[PDB]
This record gives C-alpha cells, sequence and structure tokens, in this order.
C-alpha cells in the first residue's frame, strides 16, 4: 500500500501494488477496447486467467448491445476469476490533437465503472491507469484524471463504495498514482 485517503466518511482511496486478477475485492476494471476483445495488455492477462467464459460473455454482449463507444462501460461474467464481474471500461486512445476531450473520456470512463460498481451493489472496486498503455495516454495526465474523476465522484457525503483502490504491478505507475493522490488532494 502506498497511500490512504479519505474520501468521503467510510469512504477511502488506497494506491496499491497488486495484479487485477487476483485481489480480494469485489469487483475489478478492465482496460478494454471498443470490441471487448481482450487480446493485449491487462485485458489479456485477466481473460486469460478467466478462461474463455469472459471473451465469450463480451462477445455476446457486443453481438447483443453492439460495439462500445470511448468513454462507456459495460460489465461482463469473470469467469474463473475470483469475482463474479469484471466491469470493462474503455478508455480512450489519446490524440494530441484532443487532448481536452481525450481526457473527458477517460473521467468518463471512470465514472461509469463507479455507477456499475453501486449498481450491482459493490463495496470494493480496483481500478488500473486505463489508457496509458497501448492507448498512449501520457501517464502523468492519466493518473490525475482518474484520481480527480475518482475526487468529483465524492464532492458530496452521502455511497455503497467503502473502497477503492488504485493498482497497478509496475511500481513506476502505481508511484504516478501515489504522486497524483498527493497533487490532487
Ligand atoms: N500483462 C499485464 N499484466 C498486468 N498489467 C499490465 C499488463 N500489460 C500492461 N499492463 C498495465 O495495465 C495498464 C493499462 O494498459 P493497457 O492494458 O495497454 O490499457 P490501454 O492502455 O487502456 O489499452 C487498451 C487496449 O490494450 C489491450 O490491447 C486491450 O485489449 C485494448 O485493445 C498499464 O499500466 C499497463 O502497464
Amino acid at each position: 500500500c502506498f497511500s490512504r485517503t479519505v474520501l468521503a466518511p467510510g469512504v477511502v482511496l488506497i494506491v496499491q501494488q497488486g495484479d487485477l486478477a487476483r485481489l480480494p475485492v469485489d469487483v475489478v476494471v478492465n482496460a478494454s477496447n471498443e470490441d471487448l476483445k481482450h487480446y493485449g495488455g491487462l485485458a489479456a492477462a485477466l481473460s486469460k486467467a478467466a478462461g474463455p467464459e469472459l471473451q465469450a460473455d463480451c462477445d455476446q454482449i457486443v453481438k447483443r448491445e453492439g460495439r462500445l463507444l470511448p468513454g462507456n462501460a459495460t460489465i461482463s461474467k469473470a469467469g474463473k476469476l475470483p469475482y463474479h464481474h469484471v466491469i470493462h471500461a474503455v478508455g480512450p486512445r489519446w490524440s494530441g490533437y484532443e487532448a481536452p476531450r481525450c481526457v473527458y473520456l477517460l473521467r468518463r470512463a471512470v465514472q461509469l465503472s463507479l455507477c456499475l460498481a453501486e449498481k450491482y451493489k459493490y463495496r470494493s472496486i480496483a481500478i488500473p491507469a486505463i489508457s496509458s498503455g497501448v492507448f498512449g495516454f501520457p501517464l502523468g495526465r492519466c493518473v490525475e484524471t482518474i484520481v480527480s474523476a475518482i475526487k468529483e465522484n465524492f464532492q458530496f457525503k452521502k455511497h455503497c463504495l467503502k473502497e477503492i483502490y488504485l493498482v497497478d504491478v509496475s511500481e513506476k505507475t502505481v508511484e504516478a498514482f501515489a504522486e497524483a493522490v498527493k497533487t490532487v488532494f
């Protein structure tokens, strides 16, 4: 654990190193593409551990609801992962020509992820540095946008959610999260 920040009474933000495929939390957020096709990065690790259940429920979801748009999130079965569900958030693909829009869409992915958690009555959620890998979002802007989006969501005391974790395997990204929490709070 790298930091702990009370967001509201009985609600904490925790930055931690760890593996989203195996955390003692209720649900996790995947950094997905629009097709819910988990063939790279975090998505691939999750899907591998999950067995084909997760990709198949995801195919049926696209084959039912249609392609997801950037900024949106949906939920699927988790298969063999230690969760009932995986929340798939589609971060934006970074363009330096549209940086404000990109920030908007990541904020949105984050907030919709939180809304889905609330809706399925979850009290703990873990979230990665959505968009900061293959999708190319500048790591610094990326982790501040996520932390700020989480800060806005609890500008009011009220929440099902009691613990929100920001998690990555790599320590640089985790440090980046811990710094963003300093700067933002
Ligand atoms: N094998 C891995 N295991 C755990 N974490 C990983 C792994 N690979 C990358 N990560 C971390 O997860 C975070 C998100 O990176 P990506 O998974 O590349 O997410 P985005 O950048 O949101 O990429 C979305 C796209 O990538 C995949 O191809 C996915 O199917 C979609 O097309 C980054 O911190 C990255 O270092």
